[PDB]
Parts: C-alpha cells; structure tokens; sequence
C-alpha cells in the first residue's frame, strides 16, 4: 500500500551501469520515467498458434509432396507454427477488436511447383466469431505463382474468448475462406475443416521510456545484451495480482536485483543491481561482470540484430530469503538469421527491514522496442517497454 502509492503517476528513471566484459570496461548512464499504471485497450503484445491443417503438414512433409516449410518470424511448437505481433486494439467489455502479427511461413513441395507462403495474419474478432486474414501467394500445378494479397483466409468460431482490462485470449475452430480456397490449389473446398487457433494479447501496460547512452565511447557488447540489465517495479499488476507485486512492496527502501546471464556457446554476465528511491526518482544502480566471451562470438563480435523480442519473466517466492527467485530464456535475434539465447537467473532481495509481499507464482509479459534518436551522435539506445503481470486467475 505504501510502496503502491508511489507508482500511481509518472515517475522518473534514472540508471548508471558499470560494467567490464573480458577486460573491456564501460559505462552506461540512462534517463527516462515510468508509468506502472499506463493502459488503454491497444494490443501492446501477442501471440497466436496454428497448425494451419494438421492433415496438411502431413502431405508437405509426405512421399507425395517431398517437401518442407520455411520460416521467418514464426515458430513451430505441439504442431503449430506460432506467431507474434505488437498491434491492435480491443473492446474488453464488447468482447471485440482486431490483432495484427508478424512472420511468414513458406511451403515447398513438388519440385517447386508448390510454393505456398503466408505473411502476417490479422484476426478481427467478436465473441461468436472472427476472420483470420493474411498475406496470401501460392502457385497452380503447372509452377505459376500467384499473389493473393491480403486476403481472408478463416472463418473463426471461438469455443472461448476472454478479455480483461489487461489482456484478451481465445481459441477458434476454423473452416476454409472461400477467399482463400484458391490457395490451396482446388484440392480444399470453401467451408472445409482447418486447424484451430489460439490467440493472446497483453492490452496497454506498465510504460518505461527511456534513452542510454555509452559514456565511455563505443559499447564493446550489443546494446540488446545490456535490456534486461538495465526496474521491474514499473510492471503492470492487475487488480487481483496485486497482493502479488513483490517489487512495489519493497519501496522506497528499493531491493537488491542479482543476475546471472549465461549466453548459450559462449560467455557470461553477472550482475548486482539496487533499485530504490533518491529523492522522486526511480534509480537502477548496476555493477556488471563479464567473462569466457569468444572474441569473434555473437557478443564480442557484434553480430546481434539491434531489435528485441517479447518474453514472458518467471517469478517464485524465495520464502528463506524474504525475496523471490526469477527466471527466462532471451532469444536474441543473430544477423545470420539464428537465435543467441541467454539464460537468465535472477534473484530480489529487499534493502530495508520492512514486510514485503512474497508472491504466488505468475509471471511478467514483457515488450521491448529498440530504436535510435536520429540527433544523437553517442553510442545509445533509445527503449520502449510495456510491462503486465499475468497467470493468476
Ligand atoms: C505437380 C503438381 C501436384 C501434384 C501431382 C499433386 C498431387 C497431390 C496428391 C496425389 C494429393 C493427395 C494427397 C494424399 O492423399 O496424400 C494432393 C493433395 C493436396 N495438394 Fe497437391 N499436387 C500438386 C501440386 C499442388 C499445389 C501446387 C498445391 C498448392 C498449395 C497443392 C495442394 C494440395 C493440398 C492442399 C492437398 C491436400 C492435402 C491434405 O490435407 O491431405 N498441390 N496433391
Ligand atoms: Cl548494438
């Protein structure tokens, strides 16, 4: 309650960063604020999962077809390729609004006679049922590629749609568009069967809006390496959740944050952070360590996309410790068109003597954009995070 209060507003963010990786010292100095209780109804994040046609994927990958699928953007996981997007908007109280992802899926077949590929899929949705469109081009059995455009591709019937002031989620049965039927190469009618889909969207979410920036020159890592480094107390706890909320209880007195960040195939990050109040600001004090990095790694060598993706940060009550144990997989995107995971362990322990509220298992939906201020001649970053507690019913 008094830990709550001080997040009612905006407040201000400050963060100083010392750190040395393989011997390369640097410092990193940020300014910015935070708004824990920003939310509209815009669809800040999402994620949907589809197997398009279970029967499908079978004949792509059969002895008739002898072919295969390629990806980028989405990914495949219990049959399903599984999508991500960052816009919409929707009505919670309707029950009704729209979600636009990103990714492509190609499906090659017959010597390359079939080249089927489908690109961001959009749902327009209201309770009884939906449409799910998409970026269509296909080709006939004689080779010739068509393109579709953007075209409605699924009549959806959700089993179950939910939406809160935070978040909206449901699962659709599917029958065949007759807008999309001509994809399919006169094979499936209009109205037959397709894979279910299931969707979630985070709506608005604790606000962080800040600028780093290396005052020590060049950074010697990539600044999307430095992200989850660099004030987990601007997260959105729902009114239910809010019991929950470890990292507000804590205040102003602030919390000790502890990382270890191992970088799959190469080195690694420890970290010692204390986050409390000076005066009205927010500060993030943080002393980094880094060792084993390859010289020509995805680290050492910058070979790391400047974007970053949207994960989803375990939390659990460390009850001995009057603190919580918090763990993640980072999946940072590589310039060849790979994956350079870091996992994370994570530990919060409170700086003052006071009580703080030891939570329930649940865990924070968090979204990240990495952009650069266009008058800036510094080494910098410029992020925007949207931050929701979330997996207490
Ligand atoms: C040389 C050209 C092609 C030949 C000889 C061919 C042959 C076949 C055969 C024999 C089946 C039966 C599936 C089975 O029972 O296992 C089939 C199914 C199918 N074909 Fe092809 N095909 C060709 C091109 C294409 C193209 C260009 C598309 C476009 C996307 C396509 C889409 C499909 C679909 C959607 C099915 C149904 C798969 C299922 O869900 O069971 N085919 N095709
Ligand atoms: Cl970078």
């Amino acid at each position: 309650s008094k830990g709550e209060e001080l997040f009612t507003g905006v407040v201000p963010i400050l963060v100083e960063l010392d750190g040395d990786v393989n011997g390369h010292k640097f410092s990193v100095s940020g300014e910015g604020e935070g708004d824990a209780t920003y939310g509209g109804s815009g669809v800040t994040q999402a994620h949907a999962a589809w197997g398009l046609k279970k029967s499908f994927q079978s004949y792509i990958t059969g002895s008739i077809a002898k072919g295969q699928w390629n990806l980028d953007g989405v990914g495949y996981s219990n049959g399903e390729f599984t999508f991500s997007g960052a816009s919409g908007a929707v009505d919670p109280q309707a029950k009704s609004g729209f979600v636009k992802f990103g990714g492509t899926m190609r499906f090659s077949g017959h010597h390359g006679i079939l080249d089927l590929n489908i690109s961001n899929p959009e749902i327009v949705f209201n309770g009884a049922t939906g449409t799910l469109f998409a970026q269509v081009r296909s080709s006939d059995m004689e080779g010739k590629k068509s393109d579709y455009g953007r075209v409605a591709i699924g009549n959806l019937t959700f089993s179950s749609l939910n939406a809160s002031e935070t978040a909206a989620s449901g699962k659709a049965t599917m029958t065949l568009h007759p807008d999309g039927a001509g994809a399919f190469a006169g094979f499936y009618e209009a109205g037959s069967d397709l894979d279910p889909i299931t969707f979630d969207a985070q709506l608005g979410g604790g606000k962080l809006t800040l600028k780093f920036i290396c005052t020590t020159g060049k950074l010697p890592v990539p600044w999307p390496t430095l992200v989850t480094t660099l004030v987990q107390c601007f997260s959105r706890y729902p009114d239910h959740m809010k019991q929950h909320d470890f990292f507000k209880s804590a205040m102003p007195e602030g919390y000790v944050q502890e990382r270890t960040i191992f970088f799959k195939d190469d080195g690694n990050y420890k970290t010692r952070a204390e986050v409390k109040f000076e005066g009205d600001t927010l500060v993030n004090r943080i002393e980094l360590k880094g060792i084993d990095f390859k010289e020509d790694g995805n680290i050492l060598g910058h070979k790391l996309e400047y974007n970053y993706n949207s994960h989803n940060v375990y939390i659990m009550a460390d009850k001995q410790k009057n603190g919580i144990k918090v763990n993640f997989k980072i999946r940072h995107n590589i310039e060849d068109g790979s994956v350079q995971l870091a996992d994370h362990y994570q530990q919060n322990t409170p700086i003052g003597d006071g009580p703080v509220l030891l939570p329930d298992n649940h865990y924070l939906s968090t979204q990240s954009a990495l952009s650069k201020d266009p008058n800036e001649k510094r080494d910098h970053m410029v992020l925007k995070e949207f931050v929701t507690a979330a997996g207490i019913t």
